[PDB]
């Protein structure tokens, strides 16, 4: 349904985000080193 699904779209954004915040660290700092 349309409701009770909030906190499941959340976790959704939440653990895309982790790896896409993380990623543009260590590949900023790749693209640096080289």
């Amino acid at each position: 349904k349309k409701k009770g699904i909030c906190f499941f779209c959340s976790y959704i954004i939440i653990s895309f985000l982790i790896v896409v915040n993380m990623y543009i660290a260590i590949i900023l700092e790749n693209f640096k080193k080289k």
